[PDB]
DNA sequence: TACTGCACATGACGA
C-alpha cells in the first residue's frame, strides 16, 4: 500500500528561466492535415540539430506557432524544401516562462528547457557518456566484464511535472552491452564492408558517442581523405587539429594504416572516424544472447540503487550557468489504495472474485490460478461454449508424409480436451512445400494454388509453415501473406503455427513391426504444452471462443483500439464485457499513420454492425492509440461519434475520449514497494502489488497491469498512459486499462502487460503488408 | 503455443 516512484524533486528551481518567441507559419494554405502537421515536426527538427538549441512546437488554434529560443540571433525566419515555401511571422512579445507558477499550455515549452539544460552538466562530466542526444548517461567504467563484450550501466532522466506541484525528474536504469575490443587498424576493406548498419561506439578521445556505419572509406586515417581550407589533410591530422591540451595518447598516435569508418551527422553531413577507436555494440536483440540478456533484468533492489545512486552521485549539484540546481535525494512517495482485479464470468453461470478476506498476495494468486483451472473444468468451463464451425488443418506435404498425422490426432485430443463443447474435426489438407521454391515466393506458390482448387472448405484454416528466415528481430512475411491473400481473395480466416516447434516433440519409433512418430521429452519444446498453448490461441481463440469476460460494465462502454505499421491499419473494438470483440484491419497510406477519412470509415462501420448487440444505449466511448495519436486521427474519431449521436443510434449526449498507450515510454517511471529488510534484501525493496497507480497530471498516469503476486523475475514496467482528448478522467481510463489486462484469454494464469485492446493489435498487426 | 523483464527505438553537441 505504501510506494514509491522513481520521480524526484528539482530544487533552486527558481531564477532559471526559459525565455522563447512565439512564432507562426504561413506555408501553404493547402492545410492537408496529415500532410500539414508532419511538415510542422519536420522543420522543428530541422531547425533543432542545425542551430543547437530547444525548438518546441505549440499547436493551440490554428496548430501553428514555432518557438523560438531567445538566445539564438540570425533567425533565418524563411525555409525551403518541404516541398512548399515557409515564412515564420513572430507573435511579438517575448515569453519568460517559470517553474513556480501553474498549469499553462507553456508548460510543455518549460518542460523542453528544462531537459535540454539538464544534460548540460551531465554531458561535460568527464565519468559519463551518451550514445546520442535524449539517450541515458552511461558510466564510461563498465559494471561488468563478461568475456569479450562489456556490460555499461546507465541512467536515463527526463523532466516531468511533479504531482505535488512543480517540476521534477523521472528516471531508470539501462544497459548496453558493447565488444571489449576494438574493430581495430588491422581489419581490411572487406570485413569494415561486412559491418555496415551496424552501431558502434567512437572513443573519440575523450568525447564519447554512439554511430551507426554507414561506408568504408576509401581513405586510410594517415592519407589525404578531407582538407581544412585547400591542403589536402589526414584524418590523423584532423584529430590531432581538435584534441585539445592533454590529449589521450590514442587520439594523437593512429596507425596510419588504419582504415575508417564513415556516418552521417544529426544535419546530415559526412564524416570519418578511424576503425582503431570504435567498439561494435553488441546487438543482443539481433542475436541471442540468452546468457547475456538475463544480466539486463534487475532485481526492485538493484534497480533502486542503481538509479539513487546515479542521482546522489551525478545530480546533487547542476550549474546551468547562473543557476545551481539539486536533485532531492528521496523521490516522490505516497499511501494508495490498488486497484482490485474485477469480477470474471465463466461457464455454466459461474463467477470469480477476488476474495477480500484474504490478504492481497494471497487473493491475487489464487484469483490467477483459478482463471486457469475454472477454464478447464468441465462443470464450469468457457463462457462461451457452441459447437464449431467447419475447421481445417493444412500441412506441408512433407510434414504429412511423417510425423504429421501424429502431430494431428494429438492436437485433436488436446482441443477437444480444452473445449468440449466444439467438436473439433478438421479436415486435413496439404501443400506442395517442396515443389517450387521454399522461399516466401513458391511456398505461397504452392500454398495460393491449394486455395483456387477449392480444397479449403470451410472459413477457418489453421495453417503451418515453415520458418524461412529466424533471429527475433526480422519478420515473417510468409506468415503476413498468406493471411492478407487467404482473406482477400478468398472468404477465409486463417491462424498460423510453424512446423519447426511441434517437429521437435516427435521422434519415429518402431513399433508392431512398423515405424511411428510418438512425442519425446527430450529437448526443443514441451510438446505437452505446446499442443494445449496452440489449441487456446489458434483454434479457441481463434474461433472468437472466449473462456471469461468481465462480469460488471467498465467504465467506457466501448472501447476501441488502433495500431498502425507498415501501412497497415488494425482496429480492435471491446464491447459489453469482451463479450463482443471485432478486430479489422486494413490497409493505409502512411506507413504509421492514418488519414482523417479511413477512421471515420472504419469505425462506424465496425460499431453500427455491434450496435443492435449492445443492449444498453451507448455513452461513453474510449479510443487506445499504440503510440502517438496524430490529430488527424482525433478528428475522425470525433467526427464518428457526434454522427451517431444526431442518429440515434447511441445516446444523444454520448462523449468520446482518447487515450496513448505508450508501451514504450519517453519517461520511463518505476514503483516501488517495501518489506521487512532480510538479509539478502537489507533495505526490504520489492515490486508493487498488481494494481497499483499514480497519476501525475490530468494528463498522464501510470498503472501495474503487472506486480507483485505475478512476477517470476525483474522488476514491473509500469504502463503509462496518456490523455489526448476529452471528458474521461485519467484516473478512470487507468481503471479499465488495467480490468481490461485481467483479460489473460493467451495464458489464463499470468498477468500480461497491455490491455485486451491494444493486445489484439499486436497480434493482428504481427502479420502486416 | 503462450506470459514478464530486457535492448532494440521523438529531437545538442563530437571527423
Amino acid at each position: 500500500m505504501t510506494l514509491e516512484t522513481t520521480l524526484f524533486p528539482l530544487e533552486g528551481l527558481e531564477g532559471l528561466t526559459a525565455s522563447y518567441q512565439l512564432y507562426a507559419v504561413k506555408g501553404l494554405s493547402g492545410l492537408d492535415e496529415t500532410e500539414y502537421h508532419k511538415n510542422v515536426n519536420l522543420l522543428v527538427r530541422r531547425l533543432s540539430f542545425s542551430m543547437k538549441a530547444p525548438f518546441v512546437a505549440l499547436s493551440r488554434d490554428g496548430e501553428q506557432f514555432i518557438a523560438v529560443p531567445n538566445y539564438v540571433t540570425e533567425f533565418p525566419v524563411d525555409h525551403r524544401v518541404v516541398r512548399a515555401m515557409v515564412k515564420l511571422v513572430p507573435t511579438g512579445e517575448p515569453l519568460n516562462l517559470r517553474f513556480d507558477a501553474a498549469d499553462d499550455e507553456y508548460d510543455g515549452l518549460r518542460l523542453r528547457y528544462l531537459d535540454f539544460v539538464l544534460q548540460q552538466p551531465l554531458f561535460a562530466n568527464h565519468h559519463l557518456w551518451q550514445p546520442g542526444s535524449g539517450q541515458p548517461f552511461f558510466h564510461k567504467k563498465p559494471l561488468k566484464r563478461l568475456d569479450d563484450v562489456d556490460l555499461y550501466d546507465g541512467v536515463s532522466v527526463r523532466a516531468a511535472k511533479h504531482p505535488e506541484g512543480g517540476f521534477g525528474i523521472v528516471c531508470d536504469a539501462r544497459s548496453k552491452f558493447i565488444t571489449h575490443t576494438p574493430i581495430g587498424a588491422r581489419a581490411d576493406r572487406k570485413r569494415l564492408g561486412k559491418l555496415i548498419n551496424r552501431s558502434c561506439l567512437y572513443k573519440m578521445g575523450d568525447h564519447w558517442y554512439q554511430f551507426r556505419i554507414d561506408a568504408v572509406s576509401d581513405w586510410k586515417v594517415g592519407e589525404p581523405s578531407l582538407f581544412e581550407g585547400n591542403v589536402p589533410i589526414s584524418l590523423a591530422q584532423q584529430l590531432v587539429r581538435t584534441a585539445g591540451n592533454a590529449a589521450p595518447k590514442s587520439i594523437i598516435d593512429l596507425d596510419p594504416e588504419g582504415g575508417a569508418l564513415e556516418y552521417f551527422t544529426s544535419t546530415n553531413e559526412r564524416r570519418m572516424a578511424p576503425a582503431e577507436l570504435c567498439f561494435l555494440i553488441e546487438d543482443t536483440h539481433g542475436r541471442r544472447a540468452a546468457k547475456l540478456q538475463r544480466q539486463t533484468i534487475l532485481s526492485p533492489s538493484e534497480r533502486r540503487a542503481r538509479v539513487n545512486g546515479f542521482i546522489r552521485r551525478y545530480l546533487s549539484e547542476l550549474n546551468i550557468g547562473g543557476a545551481k540546481l539539486s536533485a532531492g535525494a528521496r523521490a516522490h512517495a505516497f499511501f494508495t489504495e490498488t486497484h482490485m482485479p474485477p469480477a470474471l464470468s465463466f461457464g455454466n453461470g459461474t463467477v470469480l472474485a477476488p476474495d477480500t478476506s484474504k490478504d492481497r498476495f494471497q487473493a491475487m494468486q489464487e484469483y490467477s490460478s483459478m482463471r486457469r483451472t475454472m477454464m478447464l473444468d468441465k462443470k464450469v468451463g468457457f463462457f462461451h461454449q457452441d459447437v464449431f464451425p467447419p475447421q481445417t488443418l493444412l500441412l506441408p506435404e512433407s510434414v504429412k508424409k511423417s510425423w504429421g498425422p501424429a502431430f494431428a490426432s494429438d492436437f485433436v485430443g488436446t482441443v477437444q480436451e480444452l473445449y468440449p463443447a466444439g467438436g473439433y474435426r478438421p479436415e486435413i489438407i496439404e501443400y506442395r512445400d517442396k515443389a517450387y521454391g521454399g522461399g516466401v515466393p513458391g511456398q505461397m506458390k504452392a500454398l495460393l494454388e491449394v486455395a483456387e482448387r477449392g480444397e479449403i472448405k470451410s472459413g477457418d484454416v489453421l495453417v503451418m509453415l515453415h520458418r524461412i528466415n529466424g533471429a527475433p528481430r526480422a519478420q515473417d512475411k510468409l506468415a503476413a501473406m498468406v493471411c492478407n491473400e487467404f482473406e482477400k481473395r478468398f472468404g477465409k480466416r486463417v491462424q498460423v503455427i510453424h512446423s519447426d516447434s511441434p517437429g521437435r516433440g516427435y521422434k519415429r519409433i518402431f513399433k508392431n513391426d512398423k515405424p511411428t512418430y510418438v512425442q519425446q521429452r527430450g529437448r526443443g519444446v514441451n510438446i505437452k504444452g505446446y499442443l494445449k498453448g496452440a489449441a487456446l490461441n489458434k483454434v479457441c481463440l481463434g474461433n472468437s471462443r472466449w473462456p471469461f469476460v468481465l462480469r460488471d460494465p467498465l467504465n467506457a462502454d466501448v472501447t476501441i483500439g488502433i495500431d498502425v505499421k507498415n501501412n497497415m491499419a488494425v482496429f480492435t473494438m471491446v464491447a459489453e464485457g469482451g463479450r463482443i470483440v471485432r478486430v479489422q484491419r486494413s490497409r493505409s497510406r502512411q506507413r504509421e499513420q492514418l488519414l482523417e477519412s479511413q477512421v471515420t470509415q472504419v469505425i462506424t462501420e465496425m460499431l453500427s454492425k455491434e450496435l443492435p448487440e449492445i443492449k444498453k444505449q451507448v455513452q461513453r466511448v474510449v479510443i487506445h492509440r499504440d503510440g502517438r495519436a496524430w490529430p488527424a486521427e482525433i478528428a475522425g474519431a470525433r467526427k464518428t461519434f457526434a454522427d451517431m449521436a444526431e442518429s440515434g443510434l447511441i445516446a444523444v449526449d454520448a462523449d468520446v475520449s482518447v487515450f496513448e498507450v505508450l508501451k514504450s515510454s519517453p519517461a520511463p517511471l518505476r514503483l516501488f514497494s517495501f518489506e521487512e529488510p532480510t538479509q539478502e534484501n537489507p533495505k526490504g525493496v520489492i515490486n508493487p502489488v498488481l494494481g497499483s497507480w499514480l497519476k501525475l497530471s490530468e494528463n498522464d498516469g501510470y498503472i501495474c497491469t503487472t506486480g507483485a503476486p505475478l512476477l517470476l523475475q525483474g522488476t514491473a514496467d509500469p504502463l503509462h498512459v496518456r490523455k489526448a482528448f476529452g471528458p474521461m478522467a485519467i484516473e478512470d481510463a487507468l481503471k479499465d486499462v488495467f480490468d481490461l489486462s485481467c483479460l489473460t484469454w493467451p495464458k489464463p494464469d499470468s498477468c500480461m502487460r497491455l490491455p485486451l485492446t491494444i493486445k489484439l493489435c499486436d497480434i493482428a498487426l504481427f502479420d502486416d503488408a
